[PDB]
């Protein structure tokens, strides 16, 4: 240690002033360890977006502290550049933030604003391009002549070009076809394992979250409702249902078979796991 | 037959050396009261197709009959078409809005001339259907939540009382309860008003539960047409063309391969539960 992420008693209120003041986060505590894949789920207006903005410094806590790899990022001594070297944040439909004249220039934007020599930038740009799987020959193309998917690659390379070891993605499969969805999730997981990252994935898709995550943070009206492994979390089917969420289809089935007598775990997370339990139970009867 | 599409093609930049065929020889029909799902990979021509159906695009070739009327004839206006077909685009809340909720919902029916006493009825009926309080009528749309804005946008379309309703990915961006709620209301309005509804979606699980018929697109062609069972039995083909089957269908498939008497085209957890319990009570 230090644990790479610790959020210590954080609250946030928009416009703390002020008759516009509106509480969005209340007493948030958690920590995330090395190499953990984390899922954040919760209803619309539960605070997920506000939270992830605390982690990369777009918002400062109204109370409490956030330590990234042992650095209190809430201290005035720590800039929004220092933070970008540790934490990258990919918003939804990040392709709509492409701005620059060429792919190379768009990817370079961040690291050039970070300072960094031209040699540094150029190596980071090409390293990023390779990681997200876009040919080096696209470097001199206009972003606005690329695929939807290609654009989304370029937007994400811009963030990775800063080599953060914490990567936050807000609904990265949004708008994609079903093959697109698996491809981005596979590539996220592959980059996670390869570079020993923390990855934080915010999503309304319970099925994806359940397959990919080591740990899930469940938000509810600005609070942490629950933290646990996907099994632990999706065992609370009745509670999730009441706070705007859901369980994966396959988990609901396991649940429904249990109610009627079948000795299947109620926290089966994947088709493969369900298959294996159901067949094993049949072989045993 | 309320919808008949005959030999339709469409070309982007028809000019022009940048010309691109997006739709090629489309043929199908949709019967009274059918809930139809349209699925297909990104760029397979789904959006282009639906815009043919409400006249926002005209076919390069071929014809489209709505309630017997060739809407591709120059004699048929956009207004005529908007009385029969409503089209709800993705994230319809990011459209601009009029000054108040009432005015925004009233826009379409007021453009229809139409007794303003009857505009008011259409507005308040539409508000009830999409679940927004009558007390929001005077509010400016910017004071509403994203979900509320989406309700208002949809009420504007329903206030026209179309009998064909087309929705492009209506659950987009919503939380899981949101997603179930919009799909329940869509189905409820469908059954109640005897509509045709057309839902374009990348979510195979939703499309499977709700549709009577599915149109599967692939590189600008119809690849297949059939019931959800018929379509999702073609698992290997769907995989090849950018799509997928519902999780529960995959499971059923995988259990059938290993000896379980479960149909490979189970579409819902409920069906899968019944089949599995039957095999246990059966031996
Ligand atoms: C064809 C018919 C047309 C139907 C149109 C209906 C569209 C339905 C849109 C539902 C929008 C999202 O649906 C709902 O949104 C509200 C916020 O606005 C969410 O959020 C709500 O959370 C809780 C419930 O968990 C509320 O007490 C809280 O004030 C609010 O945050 C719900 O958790 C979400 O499920
Ligand atoms: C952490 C880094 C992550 C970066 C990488 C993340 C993005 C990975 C997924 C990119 C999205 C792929 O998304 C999409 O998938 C479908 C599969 O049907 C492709 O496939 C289809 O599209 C085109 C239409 O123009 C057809 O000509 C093509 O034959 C067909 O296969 C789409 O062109 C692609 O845009």
């Amino acid at each position: 240690r230090p644990m790479p992420i610790k959020v210590e008693n954080v609250s946030f209120i928009y416009n703390e002033g002020t008759p516009y003041a509106t509480v969005a986060l209340k007493d948030i505590n958690f920590s995330i360890d090395d190499e953990e894949f984390v899922g954040i789920i919760g209803h619309t207006g539960s605070g997920k977006s506000t939270l992830i903005q605390q982690l990369n410094g777009l918002l400062k806590p109204s109370k409490g502290k956030i330590y990234i790899n042992g650095i209190d990022i809430t201290d005035k001594k720590v800039s929004l550049k220092d933070i970008r070297k540790q934490v990258g944040l990919v918003f939804q439909y990040p392709e709509y933030q492409l701005f620059e004249e060429t792919v190379f220039k768009d990817i370079a934007f961040g690291p050039s604003n970070l300072g960094l020599s031209e040699e540094e930038v150029k190596e980071r740009v090409y390293e990023a391009m390779e990681i997200v799987g876009i040919s080096k020959e696209l470097a001199d193309k206009s972003p606005f002549e690329l695929s939807g998917g290609q654009k989304r690659r370029v937007a994400i390379a811009g963030i990775l070009a800063m080599r953060p070891k914490i990567l936050i993605l807000d609904e990265p499969t949004a708008g994609l076809d079903p093959k697109g969805k698996q491809e981005i999730l596979n590539k996220i997981k592959e980059i996670h394992d390869k570079y020993k990252m923390i990855t934080i994935l915010v999503s309304h898709n319970m099925e994806d979250i359940a397959r990919i995550a080591d740990k899930i943070i469940v938000m509810n009206r600005g609070k942490i409702e629950l933290i646990g492994t996907p099994r632990e979390v999706f065992r609370e089917a009745e509670r999730l249902e009441k706070i705007g969420l859901s369980v994966p289809q396959i988990t609901s089935l396991a649940r429904e078979l249990r109610k009627r007598g079948v000795p299947i775990p109620p926290d089966v997370l994947t088709i493969e796991e369900a298959k294996e339990h159901i067949l094993r139970y049949l072989r045993g009867t």
